[PDB]
């Protein structure tokens, strides 16, 4: 880690504000160094290619070390603070901004800083800690790992580094195009019929494995031999529909207690040509309130960049019989 | 009169064995002035029944209305605490640990919680809870409130509130015993006197008004006498309990009135008589919607772990250490 991260963090300082080393087990030979930028989330390959040539600097002819991106884990948190009117004098608008300020401060002090942790109950004492009018909060996590490429998992797989629940594991929704033709002369003569899909996971096995299984099809635009066949359990979660679509299949699958999760869509004829994304975001609940990092995983709050993963709900109280 | 100057007039002739005091008049209970008091150290004024509760009624100035000194109507909160710490940077023992966190879990109480018209929060105390270590990494808990109910047989006239707001079917009591008239036999033994199960009290969804039943159960089809008005409550719609035994048959004996935080039964009204339940006083948990307890009238949210300890599990756990190599 510090090794040779630390020189790093002195000519570069200004920018990056994390780095620490790594190796894969697998991917032999290979010596990695995560940064992130002060400034954000993600150094641009320009303060890349610079930071890596210094690595001539230090004479080293073997290919030496990459420099790259840390891979962040993020809490996608769903807020709740409750207020006494009293003792507010600004706007809502105003508080919010006081304790998103708080979140960030935590997140800086404490978490963002490799294999340091993220602790719920940390940080709702720093909203709490956002002004003396702050009675109490409460809150709710997930854990978001934001997938690189959505069509199959890494040779080695993707992992939390932390413990989810069942059924837990959700990725979000994208365009899946069947290929047929809709024939509407509202969109000229052919829009190429394209409906959203994602990836769940199910249900803990006797033995601790789930089945990742990815979303609703209409039969005919997947072809079925026999091995490969519509999934059928009702052990995951269904998402919302306005079409007769009830088809999901069976590609990868997780290891809950190892916190393991390939996946290769390839497993069902598919081709990436096939789907109109090509990143995506894994979402999944913990086990516990408290969360954490390893080899190169950041955990990180950086909220007027990522504003989707925080969500506060205020509640102003008085006197009283009532708040909810 | 006014009951703040009664609450000083108290705050000084007793200003001794005495922590604070709230004087509040019930709308239900006319000509009736109550007088709340913290013990300042115990829970109970005279639980011996008086021998203070009876000195305090020996106190008289004017007016046509009646002092009624009782002890404060108190708010538990079950905790079910779980905290995690780091292997390493603890030194002492799990035992001397939680020896320490309870210590701050008190801190907290009686400090900013522990008082008439005060409130407790959970995110403020579980700040505490994480200051008391070096580590201590974080910590969660899952909380109910806790009204202690004298007469399991049957509320208050008026019905008991929490001062606060609980969820659809959050509110139910701990189990107790009823002697169902019948006899059974099994292992050599004979007669073995009443066949008794474990039955409690559980409310239901509220209505479209804001009001569900509070119903008992579950029995023998059984050991209840069924009428024109007693007849099992009629459907799923609320938590049912194991039935080691098989029993289901739950009938209707109250209503939660859950905006006005109101809760009537009334044991009387299928016909069991109190004789064929082995207990005086029950439990009764509810959990809230609240981020924060209010106390209130005559209410009061305390914490005493000693004389109270049912009201708090804390199970830890052990964190490997990170990093030890640079």
């Amino acid at each position: 880690a510090t090794d040779y991260d630390t020189f790093v963090s002195e000519r570069f300082g200004s920018i990056i504000q994390a780095v620490q080393t790594f190796t894969d087990s697998t991917k032999p030979g290979y010596a990695f160094i995560a940064a992130k930028p002060k400034s954000g989330l993600y150094l641009t390959t320009v303060q890349r290619e610079d930071i890596k040539n210094y690595l001539k600097d230090y004479n080293l002819a073997p290919i030496t070390p990459s420099i790259i991106s840390p891979n962040y884990l993020f809490i996608k948190t769903n807020l709740k603070v409750t207020y006494a009117l009293n003792k507010l004098q600004e706007s809502e608008q105003w508080l919010e901004g006081q304790i998103i300020d708080k979140i960030d401060r935590y997140y800086t002090e404490d978490v963002e800083i490799f294999n340091s942790s993220f602790a719920k109950s940390k940080m709702l004492t720093y909203v709490d800690d956002a002004d003396h009018s702050v009675i109490g909060s409460s809150a709710t996590i997930q854990m978001v790992r934001e997938v690189q490429n959505f069509y199959k998992t890494p040779e080695a797989g993707i992992k939390y580094n932390n413990q989810i629940k069942d059924r837990s594991m959700e990725s979000n929704t994208f365009s899946f195009n069947s290929g047929r033709k809709v024939v509407n002369p509202d969109t000229g003569l052919e829009e190429d019929v394209l409906y959203d899909v994602r990836i769940v996971s199910t249900d803990r096995d006797s033995k601790g494995i789930g089945k990742v299984i990815i979303g609703p099809f209409a039969s005919g635009d997947v072809t079925e031999n026999e091995n490969i066949q519509p999934y059928t359990g009702n052990d995951f979660n269904k998402l919302a529909n306005s079409d007769g679509r009830d088809k999901y299949y069976v590609i990868g699958e997780i290891n809950y207690p190892a916190d393991v999760i390939y996946w290769n869509i390839a497993k069902i004829n598919l081709t990436s040509e096939k789907f109109e994304v090509q990143t995506i975001e894994l979402y999944s609940d913990p086990t516990d309130d408290v969360i954490f990092t390893r080899d190169g995983s950041l955990i990180v709050f950086e909220n007027d960049l990522r504003p989707q993963y925080l969500t506060i709900d205020l509640e102003p109280i008085s006197q009283l019989e009532h708040h909810h």
